[PDB]
């Protein structure tokens, strides 16, 4: 029931995500990483595609004890000559964060085409990424979340 | 010419715990991170999760500094994260632009590797950089794709 998503599984999945992205939009011209969860994935993908145009955007949930919890911050200003953009995240749960990221990116950059890719996606998500690899299990620990604290404690 | 050094994932985990300890000694747990993209991305991801920090900003790098973040007013202790400092020109210029823009904040810098000959050195670094070192985030996929 408890899945540890390991670095080795991530390498294999990253190569498959590359294949699946190239099939829909070709090689992207730039990446937007949905911080924090997309950072390691976007680092590996940007080096694989030899892409230096990498931008970040933050999706952060705050306590509504406020009108809306989710808040999208640090909106990048993508350069004019970049038109095919891949937005990268590691898991899509409800889809609310990714949908909000795309909506702001498209509003600010109406000339560009944004595609989205995730490693994992809940089947019941209200909003889904253009490309995803695996249905999200109920309970999942990612190596970037747990390996450093597990090493420290052993 | 130069011998081939390589930085694996397992080495990165052990060194990241040491980097955490040394940053904590110098400035405490940071209130926010600035990742020097691309090379700091994986490191900053792991550090932000370890310290439960959601305030993570990016910046990219003669040459000009691009995509300069605007850091929230209340965040005072900021850690700038890179994986290697070679000449030191990029890190020096990143710090210059951040400090000019946010003069009331305290910026500290950390890197895994640091050239001994660099003109500018990070406040915290763990290892001397050899002439040729490659990193798991650069090479592991290409090897896996080969096999």
């Amino acid at each position: 029931h408890h899945h540890h998503y390991s670095y080795e599984t991530f390498l294999k999945d990253s190569l498959e995500l590359v294949k699946q992205v190239e099939q829909i939009c070709g090689v992207p011209e730039a990446l937007v990483c949905v911080m924090r969860g997309g950072m390691t994935l976007t680092h590996f993908l940007s080096l694989h595609w030899d892409l230096r145009e990498v931008y970040g955007i933050n999706a952060i949930s705050y306590d509504t004890t406020r009108q809306n919890a989710l808040k999208i911050e640090n909106i990048p200003t993508i350069k004019d000559h970049l038109k095919t953009i891949l937005v990268v995240d590691e898991i899509v749960d409800s889809g609310n964060s990714l949908e909000a990221v795309l909506k702001v990116l498209q509003d600010k950059h109406p000339d560009k085409k944004f595609y989205s890719a995730s490693l994992f996606q809940k089947t019941s998500a209200k909003y889904k990424a253009d490309a995803f690899l695996k249905d999200a299990p109920e309970w999942i620990d990612f190596f970037w979340e747990v390996d450093l604290k597990n090493l420290k404690s052993h």
